[PDB]
């Protein structure tokens, strides 16, 4: 509260390894369905469904101009992604299982990076 400051993490390096972390989902083989925004005026029922699209060329440029103020925002962007993949797909679809298995991917990064 007012004039009681808490412990604080250092955060000099999250911009950076917030970085790395989405070079390494982007680089991977399953992160084709996520690369780039779902085609509005190609994929029937996304627009009306997804209330929030998001996808990783938008976190990279949101991550390029500043848009995140702690890397707790940052993380709820790229469940984002996987939240909305699993609202519209099958599990055991190509992009259901692409989706299920990129965010295990995320949350072991995310966690031997920030929970150390
Ligand atoms: C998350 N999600 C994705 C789609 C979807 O139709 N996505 C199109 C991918 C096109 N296929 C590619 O391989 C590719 C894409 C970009 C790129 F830079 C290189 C290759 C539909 C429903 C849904 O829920």
């Amino acid at each position: 509260s007012m004039s009681v400051k808490k412990p604080k993490r250092d955060d000099s390096k999250d911009l950076a390894l917030c970085s790395m972390i989405l070079t390494e989902m982007e680089t991977h083989e399953d992160a084709w369905p996520f690369l780039l925004p779902v085609n509005l005026k190609l994929v029937p029922g996304y627009k009306k469904v997804i209330k929030k699209p998001m996808d990783f060329s938008t976190i990279r440029e949101k991550l390029s101009s500043g848009q995140y103020p702690n890397l707790e925002t940052f993380a709820l962007d790229v469940r984002l992604v996987f939240d909305n993949c699993e609202t519209f797909n099958e599990d055991d679809s190509d992009i259901g299982r692409a989706g299920h298995n990129m965010r295990k991917y995320f949350e072991k990064k995310w966690t031997d990076t920030f929970k150390v």
